[PDB]
DNA sequence: TAGATACTCCGGAGTATCT
DNA sequence: AGATACTCCGGAGTATCTA
């Protein structure tokens, strides 16, 4: 709708300049509009991170979700599904920096009720996205194909390993979906089987 | 003394909140004193992140650089390289956060553009000495034969990004801390199904 | 239009007391609004120094050009262009103040990217200006008329030299364009012609 | 040896030239003589003080080392010439105490200060007042043309100063290469384009 | 859309006290 | 005799609101 033009709009200056050097007019201008139109589609500039935050947090699930039922060893089938991660942080790329940030900004701002209740869902709504991973390494090493290593630290350091990808990526804007799950290839199999022999 | 005061009270604050939300009394009541001592020090607020990028920095290849020539192969002298790397993150994660979240980002002085340059370009530094001993862990191949440009540039980001879920274990002793970054480079350097 | 008696009042003030003790603040009382309406129309405090400085020279290119493009001598050519920019100082004495206090303190001033480039993608027009009074003063100093010296520092002394007319001009209000043209001639035989004979 | 006071003047009046009066600020003075800010207020009661005590010792050098040649023996022309001679290089010696002269109330200032500065710009219109004369004592002496007297003095003045805007420095060059470069262009100011 | 209003926070001059 | 530190304050800029 018109919110997404925003929504897309914010997005991308949210990751060149952060939270609060990004300014209302600094995404009036870039989609074409006053300052009205974001007032009016949205009460307040928290209000813009959090439907980033709640749509980009979701467009993750709804592209990762169906690899969990499909079946293989839990190597086989989380590597399935990272691959589609590394692909929905190159596709959406705005929609995949937000979620970095955060909890920073509830710090900084004094909270009004509705934020800080929709912040509260997306808060372990995430969380909820960390256990299909904490759910699906452990199928890793219950059908015997990964390093016993500790419950925890395979889970935190490895979805820790996949967004920090958003460091060097810039873009390429053509990257057909042969070079995007190809690109995801070689960069989950280079975090998935390390670099050891 | 007094400004190794400051910067540590900076270092900390800028982690914690931000150099955007961080206002200049709210890093002067850490240290006791009013505005005056902090800009009495440093001109500006930019100046102040400059001063702890390039001791931050300096701080991280004073550890890691000394094993780029030690006993050790390919992996042996980068499994060393990253447990001190990781090492000084996990002790001083207030001066490591500024590096690679002050990257992609505003006004700036001449003396300025290009002071963050000269040392966001050290920070490249850094990275070619990674990628000088994941060429020699190939030719004396410990590890795996992917691709340099894209593995060198992915170990590194993937070990600087520890501190989003790393807290502060209170306590840690000399002990503690490099065994803690013991078993990380081995979930990140050995990596997973091996 | 408005945007315009902003920068009319800007160029207004901006000469007569500076950039620093310009504020905001100093513009929008001159123009008869708060300071929301000079930042409507603005994205900073410099990005209207830009406008000025910018719009200042089409003024001057517009009515300017025409005059090197014209038949005549080298002599010919200068004094019917040099008139023309003086016409252009004693009419709009605030644009004409803008671009001199514009290269000096760049360096030891802050900056945007966008900005501190468009300054010098500005400063070119100076020098692109400059330009068609290398390009005439030429074709006098070896086609007839004016005195054999360094093609150099002349166009350096009169360019800097019917541009510091700023320092005593001083416009009496009600002025008619007749007078102001006959005062731009009697500089300019003061400086093209000089004092020997 | 060195005097404190006069290497804060001389830095803080080339500091005045490139950033501006209001750019530049009291640390930064500190800066170019290396010092704190305690060293210039125990000398220096404001900094209004910094912009008098350059204009007052701008004046001693412009003004000293060019009044020679209105006594010098020749024409209004004769006289002028040299004149202007020992004015620009006057300048590009001094370049921040010169620029200082023609960088003059539009707030409530001290009155001892205040007092001082507009009897200084009277100092100022003092020293165009040879220009007023010598020019006025070869308009029709002869060896200069026919002109307004008063528009030949401010333009002329107003056109010597204007050299700032492109000279920034050599310090290569000394006594003698000096005079050349200025040589060619009061023969510019002077002498004129079209013949 | 067009501005007005509130308000913050950065930086600088000036002053007070200590070195 | 300067240094160090503090205090006061201006004003640029940005968020929210109101016509």
């Amino acid at each position: 709708d018109v919110k997404g033009r925003i929504l897309d709009a914010a997005a991308d200056a949210f990751m060149a300049r952060g939270f609060a050097n990004t300014t209302i007019d600094d995404i009036a201008d870039e989609v074409g509009a006053t300052k009205g139109l974001i007032y009016y589609h949205f009460r307040s500039k928290f209000d813009i991170f959090l439907a980033v935050y709640e749509d980009g947090m979701r467009r993750v699930r709804e592209r990762v979700e169906p690899h969990s039922t499909a079946p293989g060893t839990g190597h086989q089938r989380l590597e399935a599904m990272s691959i589609a991660h590394l692909e929905n942080l190159m596709t959406e790329l705005g929609y995949h920096h937000v979620v970095h940030q955060g909890v920073r900004h509830q710090d900084s701002t004094a909270l009004k009720v509705r934020q800080r209740d929709a912040l509260t869902a997306l808060n372990e709504l995430r969380r909820d996205y960390e256990r299909m991973f904490r759910r699906v390494i452990a199928e890793g090493i219950a059908d015997g194909s990964l390093r016993r290593v500790d419950e925890a630290l395979a889970t935190r350091t490895l979805l820790s390993n996949l967004n920090a990808v958003d460091v060097w990526y810039r873009k390429i804007e053509g990257q057909t979906g042969e070079e995007i799950r190809e690109l995801a290839s070689q960069v989950v199999d280079m975090l998935i089987g390390g670099l050891a022999d």
